[PDB]
């Protein structure tokens, strides 16, 4: 529904983020116009979250405990699982459908 997930490279198919563990993530956030808002991998800084907890975006919280540890994927986000219609000024317009190539490089200690 409100997000869809594909897969790009297998992870171990045993390990799964359940709510509540942190992930550690390499992610490029993409607009459908081909914009780029963000990139950890650009900088060089995995990104650590909990997961489940509304601390991110509902997309992610839904998304990332689809994934199996290592496996690298591409989120597609409805506006209603991201920033909906207000978005994210400056960088995401009302409305956004949001791509986000993710790669879940841990799970609370597990790499
Ligand atoms: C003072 C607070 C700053 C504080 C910033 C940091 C700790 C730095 C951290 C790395 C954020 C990223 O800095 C490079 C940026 O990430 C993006 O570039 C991105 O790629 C992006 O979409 N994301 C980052 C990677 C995961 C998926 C997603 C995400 O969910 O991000 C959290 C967020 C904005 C939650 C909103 C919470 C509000 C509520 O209404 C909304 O419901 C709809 C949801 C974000 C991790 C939040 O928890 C922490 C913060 N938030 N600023 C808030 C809350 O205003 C977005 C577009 C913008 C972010 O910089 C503002």
């Amino acid at each position: 529904m409100g997000v869809t997930k594909e897969l790009k490279s297998p992870g171990n198919g045993v390990d799964f983020p359940k709510k509540g563990d942190f992930v550690t993530i390499h992610y490029t956030g993409r607009l459908t116009d081909g914009s780029k808002f963000d990139s950890s991998v650009d900088r060089n800084e995995p990104f650590q979250t909990q997961i489940g907890t509304g601390r991110v975006i509902k997309g992610w919280d839904e998304g990332v405990p689809q994934m199996s540890l290592g496996e690298k994927a591409v989120l597609t986000i409805t506006p209603d699982y991201g920033y909906g219609a207000r978005g994210f000024p400056p960088v995401i317009p009302g409305n956004s459908t949001l791509i986000f190539e993710v790669e879940l490089l841990g799970i609370n200690n597990k790499r």
